[PDB]
């Protein structure tokens, strides 16, 4: 429409959501984690089927909807960070070129990961220099793109710092608080927010995102009225959404949801390994990062 290239944060939320929804919970946990961290797609099960089938549709290599690996993509991928990775010309047209050999079949986890699996074998390294897949790598990105949220820091600060960059002071300079004013800043910051946290994207709402913030802090019952909050809500901004959650029976669990999703959006790795607590302990953990939190 054309493609656009994926920075080092958008790679990165996909690497971490992928690890959160394909991870199995219990001791199993730490065999997946060690071999997929070494960019292995082993072992051979489900498992790592799905989680294949994951980061290929998130990076936008799959496109679920045609059910094709889309070769040309990852020369548009190489072409907008060049410069940085040094990554040569003639081994991603060999990447392009295997990837437009590959057969997606079904589209199922299993015939995309048996599809997938030489061109990850000959290609992991190439992958992770244009993916942003080394810790070495996507420092130099963030280093020459300081545009792009950093890890350590929240998606609240990182959109607060551009919402607020007039005379005005912050409306979050003491610690940011639920207070509803309307201003053009706070719309702002809240429609960052919004995409920040995948609540909202180029194709409007996922009602299922924000759902998915009150079940991590242990609100399953909520759900109906979460999905009824949202769907009485009069406008279509991220900061209308936000005002009538914030105005609703809600307030106090969407206020912990969204704190909770504040911390996870400044370390990506949290629920990698830890679950949520309670709002004290999430405002703690804050204080380590660089977030909106009261000191
Ligand atoms: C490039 C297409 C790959 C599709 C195959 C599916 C998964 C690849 C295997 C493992 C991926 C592991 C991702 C770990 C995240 C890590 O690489 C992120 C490093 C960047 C950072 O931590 O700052």
């Amino acid at each position: 429409q054309p493609w656009k290239a994926l920075d080092a944060e958008q790679a990165l939320y996909v690497y971490k959501r992928c690890y959160e929804d394909h991870l199995p919970s219990g001791s199993d946990r730490k065999t997946y984690m060690t071999l997929w961290n070494a960019w292995r797609l082993e072992p051979n099960d489900a498992i790592t089927h799905c989680y294949a089938k994951c980061v290929l549709t998130g990076l936008q290599i799959y496109d679920p909807q045609e059910n094709a690996f889309k070769s040309d993509r990852i020369p548009v991928q190489y072409q907008a960070y060049k410069t940085i990775t040094q990554s040569k010309q003639k081994e991603v047209t060999e990447y392009q070129k295997a990837l437009a050999a590959a057969n997606a079949k079904s589209g199922s986890c299993v015939d995309l990961y048996n599809a997938y699996l030489p061109v990850h074998n000959r290609f992991v390294n190439l992958s992770r220099q244009l993916y942003h897949g080394t810790v070495e790598g996507a420092a130099k990105i963030y280093a020459a793109m300081p545009e792009i949220k950093q890890k350590g820091e929240s998606f609240h600060a990182y959109c607060e710092k551009r919402a607020w960059k007039g005379n005005k002071q912050s409306e979050w300079k003491n610690g940011r608080r639920y207070k509803l004013t309307g201003s053009p800043e706070l719309k702002d910051a809240i429609d960052c927010i919004f995409r920040g946290l995948r609540y909202m994207d180029d194709t409007g709402l996922k009602v299922d995102e924000i759902v998915r913030d009150f079940n991590l802090i242990n609100k399953s019952e909520l759900e109906p009225e979460v999905r009824s909050v949202l769907a009485s809500c009069k406008g279509s901004e991220a900061y209308d959404y936000y005002v009538c959650l914030v105005n609703s029976r809600l307030k106090q669990h969407f206020k912990n949801a969204f704190d909770f999703h504040e911390l996870r959006s400044a370390d990506y790795a949290y629920l990698l390994r830890k679950v949520y607590e309670n709002p004290e302990k999430v405002k703690e953990e804050m204080k380590k990062l660089n977030t909106t939190v009261h000191f």
